[PDB]
């Protein structure tokens, strides 16, 4: 019936030189039997940390119910802290805070070693809201081989994300050639047009679920994303539902994201 | 519990020089008491006529159910024939077929004369699919004083509508200046930028519900419409749901349109 | 299961020198058998007429449902037109428009002659919203012998009502002595303190149901009314519920009003 | 809501030189409004007549329920008598009984003249059981332009049908060259291989629903039919469900046939 | 009430010279009381292993629900790994990998020794999908004394299975006479024609449940199988349902298989 | 959803020299369409007449519900008066009151002429309670060609029935040979042993449903009947349920009788 | 809430000189609190042992459900093994196997000492099927002081049981007279005619529930038993329901037996 949440566990990060927090939801029956589970990485927005999806997202109640009713197969849900020290998901421009490196090289392997996780891309999905929606989006565009399904909710765009990366970096140490390089790596149109074919094929292979409310200040950004993806022949699910930039919207979408990635995990 | 549909009645049109067909749904209990009802005009797509919303849209079953369940207040639904002689909702460029004039100067007054109708704009809404979605959209942008609520479904755009008008007109008799004027009258950007303030204010006052499936070949057109409307401060409901350019989508949306306009008719 | 509404019938009023509109709801099965029914008079607000409770209040659907479910006993509901010529329920100060006289001396006797009505005060109730809530309130304070139950919803007070009467009157024909007399007749404090015992006893005998939303601009007025009635030992039901000055509130309260007066009509 | 059945009406047949019986189901509300309906022709098996689908098939109860529940859109159901004089659906070899000619040249036009029928192939379907399943199958292969959807239930094959045509004919008048001609016209393999592309395209365009119980003595025949159709690239729905050659099976399949053809009539 | 799954246990195989994986479902309450259970052996398709029916088949959720609802009696479900080293269920022709020997001589005795199993054929069933459907089919035809119930889902035929056996064998070491011997043992018609009466009676005694979707590329194979079994007087349940070669089909069929074999386990 | 009952109609009997009463239930929708219905003859017990199954049996409510719910197909139910003048179903020994002759030669033809009845034995059933259970039983044993289904409820035996016939006859005119002849005609053992093969075969073909409460004083009689029928290879349904000789029992069994005969009427 | 079953426990029998098997169902919540429970002894048929009611009867699921739903009060269910060494419930005629002595002198006291059992006859019931129905019947006729309620299901008679005893006894050592004496002890008529008043009163005091399917080859035996009991004024519940000599019948009757004996255990 009931899964459980741990909020206080940390990962020893060599890349960030500190203990990094995360929250984790383990499904009901994790403690019986010996099997392993697929994983959904679930990213918070600006101003929250790893407790955001727990306290505001109510992940425990919502995941318990979805799994118990059969709307979702059992899965582990990992909620990283991208708030402490610096807020955001990507490597800072001054080289002092390689958060994206930490996520892929330390957090994911730590989860797969510490919990009974099916450690394959076909069993790995990522979702997030606002800042975390852009995090999910560009994580998958940068490393499409690492995910089978991606669900950006009310996602911020690349220009906002890049602007936030600059405002947290010491730009005295950043060359102008470097600013231009990342700028392109944080631009959807550039990634889709200039990536090698192998990378583009994998991006098309990913199952995308993009959802944003019609009253959200990001509704135009996400409509432009829909159009850009179709222009580049990246099939995806797109939803514009009634709602705003609010936790009412994100709690409504969480069981939909769970059903979406679960069907991909189990096949159909 | 059951309304009824008349498919075979006609209006004598002086503007078009002929009897013109329409279908009409009368709600349950229209035949008892003496009261009047608000009206939803419901427009078909290319290749269908006034029987399209009856046979494919299943308006009778769907409207009966929504009203009986209290999801919609009772209303009359009028489905014009915009297929016979020429296909489309607008005045042809050669002056020989003024369908939009017919709709406003003859069809609406005929309905209000023949049936127990609340003959005010606050009780008049319009909706349609595909070609009829473009019909509903531009009818309201042309005559916003005539409608309180507008629901374009999977709507075609102005350029397609204008091109389809051209292929039905005698262009040997059409001046080059005439093409340029009507092109602007069928372009949303031009209407929103060049209309007098009284018309723009009324366009902003109208309650808009714009819905299109994410797999529709028109999904990009309707995302651009959402963006243009917000760019001009025209608030509206926007929905992009799962679905394609199909009667599954349009039958799904019909009770949503009925709930939407009913709430405006009854106030809330 | 379904009652019916007539909107187009009139009373020939000698007092107002014209045919006066009303709407009337007749319960299901009024047309079978020969029996008679109690009556709820249901008053509209400023700017609406006798169609307001029909189109916005959805009286037919709401009354049909309440009676069919047994939440209310069958009753006739009469909705007068207090909008045409002058807006409001009371005699104008210049003597040219004695609407209150019309209501009691012409409308009520016309209803009781024309329909199968139990024509006794124990079977007569009155309710209304906003301007009509003040109408119901002061109709009952003026003629407490005529009603068994009174339900002012989101009601305006006496000072607002009197100001309205003045702005529609030719005050060149009004003495200041008359202004003083009518203002006192439109002040609840004055009525309760200067009424004879027989009249005050009848006011206390009436069953009052006073309801107003907490977000309504009239919430303070109605809280003050609650305190004044208790201060004068006039027992009553008082409700302050979530809601505003809206048809959502008044449609929510209509079946509560029907249940309230029905229990009084049937005894319990 | 209840439709109704007429069992005693006839069509004057010049081709057969007699009054010919049929039963017809008219949907609920056929008597209200003026609209027209699509038609399902529903054929009986050997030994029954036009009353078989009424009394054993319980068409009235089953169709009423399917339509009232929204599982099927409203439709007219016509059940011909192919039992009186000679049993079977096809022209006898001695030229004395051209039943197939009667069905297409007299029965269908009579129905479309007498009832409010949408008289187009897109609104015409045919289904039947046992002998009538072979009837539906070969009517559609002979005249594929006449049907949009075909549903043979527990259908006999061509060899059985042709053998019965032989046993009902006076072969003293039949040449051997004619027997070979009809034999090919009643063989699915010959029709699919020898039809011109225009006819074959229409056969492939038809929506087929072929269903047979796994305990039916005809299960092998219908499995071979499935294999033959796929080998000629005729897409179709095939169902082999638990059950035998019984009215339990056919009453179970009737609402499935209704939903199947209804979806085609309304589009989706 | 939740059962549990162990995925990581193994049986030490002398025949295969290695530890061999399997997954096992134990029903709710296996850990209370001391009783024993019947067993369903459940085989995966090509490219999956013992985790396929766990992760994609969702065996734990589906079995929990079927048993808790009383659709199935409690049973143990064993999912062998027929993927590691070599893919497939049968003894390779070069003598290097006797998987079928392993299954009957080592896996089944290990299960009956290790778990509380009713170790009799009346309590032993086998089912599988695709490659595993052919495995279940020919396992029972080779050793019909070992099973009371057999359920091939979307099963490959003997020619496909034998061809896969050749492609995994070192054919440089295989005699042409041996190639002929195995081929006859992997062809359904030969077994039914060449088995002694004792063996054929047991094949007829087994309760067979054969199910395949009508859109599966194996639908023709399975229709031919249905016809072959009836030609040999082997009664069986045959289902051709809507569906494709997909996990939607196999998850739909799993509770049906459980109910089918459970009724045989419990008698009725 | 509503059938109706006529209690006051009569059939003019030449055989009995009087107008004879019956009650008849006509199913819902009898008055729409033109079709015909099967018939259940339903016989009362001692001391009641043709109103017994109406007032005590509540035939209208019970039949309406069974038919509306689909537990029974629509049917006509005929309830004869076998109480007026003499009580009982059989020809009196003195030749003065040939009630059985009346039932078969006058009542059945009158019903088939007067109502829209399918006038064949396959559409004719008979049931009854107590005295009428013996009536149904021996009517069918005497004339098995007239019924397809027979349902004796709490039935009296032949010895009781014969004794009642004697006590109502003037035995002064009856020979001892005549008493012996009728005794044998009213003895189930004699009927089953001595009826010709054709009669006995038809008795075995009839579908029998025999039901009696375990607390009924007739429970022994009906257990002996079950045993006698099996001894003579007359297959039948037998029910001994909790209950007594009461209208609670017969109202419980009426919808079971309707479902039993309905399945026979419609086939399955 | 689930009870549990032990299948592997044994009673140390000095009478039979060996460990004797039984199964036992303990109700949900047996492990909470310290109270005691009534007991139903539940006997298997010929060829099964103490696992029959567990595996085929599904006693755990059925008892769990009946108790959880409040259809039965909690009770312990004991299922003896009457199959090992010799099949049957009674003392063999050669004196070498006194199974009835074992049941009463060893099994019942063992159950009452080992489990929390209300060890009084008012809390002791017995039921069984086929051979075990005859076991329950004659156990109670032999020792009526030991049971408050007895439920023979599809019961064999005394002549069959006695014949079963002879075919297992060493007839070379068995005298003709002892053969006659036990024959009378296994004949219902003899027991009922020759028992003293004290014993007959207790047999009449027992609450009997006798049930058998109408298609069972033992239906005649049980109808004769019903008649014999009534002939001797032994009131009892008798049921003849649709069904055969099958586990469908016995699983259907098990919760009815539980409800029946539970009401007697709890009083009403
Ligand atoms: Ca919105
Ligand atoms: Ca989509
Ligand atoms: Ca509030
Ligand atoms: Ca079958
Ligand atoms: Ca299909
Ligand atoms: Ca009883
Ligand atoms: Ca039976």
């Amino acid at each position: 019936q009931q899964g459980k949440v741990y909020e206080t566990r940390t990962v020893k990060s060599k890349i960030l030189g500190m203990e990094r927090s995360y929250s984790i939801y383990l499904p009901a029956g994790y403690d019986e039997g010996d099997g392993s589970y697929p994983v959904l990485y679930l990213l918070h927005g600006l101003g929250d940390n790893h407790t955001g999806w727990v306290q505001f997202g109510q992940v425990q109640y919502i995941a318990d119910k979805a799994i118990a009713e059969g709307k979702s197969a059992p899965m582990i849900i990992v909620m990283p802290d991208a708030d402490t020290v610096h807020k955001g998901y990507f490597n800072l421009l001054d080289g002092t805070y390689n958060y994206e490196d930490f996520f892929f090289q330390e957090l994911i392997p730590h989860i797969e070693k510490t919990y009974r996780v099916r450690a394959e891309s076909r069993y790995r999905a990522i979702s997030g809201l606002s800042m975390g929606g852009g995090g999910a989006l560009f994580y998958a565009l940068h490393y499409p081989e690492m995910f089978v399904a991606v669900a950006p909710l009310s996602a911020v765009g690349g220009a906002w994300t890049f602007d936030q990366m600059k405002n947290q970096s010491d730009l005295s140490k950043v060359s102008e050639e470097k600013k231009a390089e990342v700028l392109g790596q944080m631009d959807i149109q550039t990634i889709l047009e200039k990536s090698p074919k192998e990378k583009l094929d994998r991006i098309k292979w990913i199952r995308w679920y993009i959802s944003c409310g019609d009253d959200d200040f990001l509704s135009v950004t996400n409509c432009l994303l829909h159009n850009t993806l179709l222009q580049h022949q990246v099939g995806h699910e797109f939803r514009m539902k009634d709602g705003s930039h609010s936790w009412t919207y994100w709690r409504m979408e969480l069981p939909e994201v769970m059903r979406f990635v679960s069907r991909i995990f189990t096949q159909y």
